Formats: structure tokens, C-alpha cells, sequence
């Protein structure tokens, strides 16, 4: 409705919650949603990352699961506001892998500008 840090969490909650809650296959989620909560640039790139997630070569497909939550992304309102808002990312993303689990925490910090992310990109502070 306008813009504040809670606000802007939302647009990320959503972001990640929609792009790393899946079963299998991560274009099931639905990319229209990531266009309303994210601008093309943004869109773009996950729609790649996405695609080769999900079909490597056809000789290639294993079961991945991803699953992600919203109130579990710990966004840091990063104060700067570079003429747009800064937002530090992280959020663990449960995942599987052909049965495997594997658990870890991204972090990326995102830029958010006119309800959307306009730019994220990703960190590391060490291992992770």
C-alpha cells in the first residue's frame, strides 16, 4: 500500500516463498506471481534458474524439493536507501535431493522499489 520495511518483507516473503516452495519441479509455482512481486530483471533470471533446475538435458532429472518459510526469511532492513530500498535476505531453504537432504540459509541482500524487487543479489559471509 505504500513502502516501509514490513511492507517490503512481504514482496520478499512472497518472492521466496512462491520460488522455493515446490514439489519436484520449480516451475510449478506459478511465474506470474514472481512478475507481480518482482520487476523482469528479476523475473528473467529466476525463470532461467528455474528452468535449469528442473531440466539440466534430457538426460539429465532428478527429485528436488524446496520448501521455504515466509517468517523464517530473516530480512534485515538494510538503512541506506541507495534511492531505493536496501533489504538484506536470508532464509534457510529446506531442501531434498533425490532423498537427500540438504539444508542451508541464502542470503542475498534485495532491492525493493515500487512494491517489488527491482534486484537482488547474492552474499556470502562465509561458508554461507
Amino acid at each position: 500500500s505504500n513502502t516501509n520495511q514490513s511492507e517490503s518483507e512481504k514482496i520478499i516473503k512472497e518472492f521466496y516463498k512462491t520460488v522455493y516452495n515446490y514439489e519436484k519441479s520449480q516451475k510449478e509455482i506459478s511465474m506470474t506471481t514472481v512478475k507481480e512481486l518482482a520487476t523482469d530483471n528479476v523475473y528473467q533470471e529466476l525463470q532461467n534458474e528455474i528452468n535449469v533446475n528442473n531440466s539440466y538435458s534430457p538426460q539429465q532429472n532428478t527429485i528436488q524439493k524446496s520448501s521455504v518459510n515466509e517468517n523464517e526469511i530473516k530480512i534485515l532492513a538494510y538503512e541506506s536507501k541507495d534511492n531505493s530500498q536496501q533489504y538484506l535476505v536470508t532464509a534457510p531453504i529446506h531442501q531434498v535431493f533425490n532423498g537427500t537432504k540438504n539444508d542451508f540459509e541464502i542470503n542475498q541482500l534485495i532491492q525493493i522499489k515500487n512494491q517489488k524487487i527491482t534486484q537482488r543479489t547474492t552474499i556470502q559471509l562465509g561458508e554461507e
